[PDB]
């Protein structure tokens, strides 16, 4: 139906690159590798954001009412609980 796999910063960090375009939004994971190019909006901003915080420009841009239902076929796991309680704010921002 569909479960998590909850993922450290680490982890999903080093799924950046090559063939793993992992993000965090919101307190989640995403996937967005085969989404890169389908993106309509485009690949290099999604890149430019892989394994680093993406919600913070997403959220600016207000994504439409359908994108926040695939959002749900591309996610991939959560935010582990670890690192959670930290995190250690980006002190913002946006
Ligand atoms: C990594 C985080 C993401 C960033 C930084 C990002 C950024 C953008 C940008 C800059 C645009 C173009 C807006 C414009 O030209 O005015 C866009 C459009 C779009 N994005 Fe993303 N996006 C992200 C993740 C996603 C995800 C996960 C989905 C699918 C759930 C998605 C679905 C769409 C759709 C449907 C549009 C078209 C909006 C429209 O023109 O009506 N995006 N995105």
């Amino acid at each position: 139906d569909k479960d998590v796999k909850y993922y450290t910063l680490e982890e999903i960090q080093k799924h950046k690159d090559s063939k793993s375009t992992w993000v965090i939004l919101h307190h989640k994971v995403y996937d967005l590798t085969k989404f890169l190019e389908e993106h309509p909006g485009g690949e290099e901003v999604l890149r430019e954001q892989a394994g680093g915080d993406a919600t913070e420009n997403f959220e600016d841009v207000g994504h439409s009412t359908d994108a926040r239902e695939l959002s749900k076929t591309y996610i991939i796991g959560e935010l582990h609980p670890d690192d959670r309680s930290k995190i250690a704010k980006p002190s913002e921002t946006l």
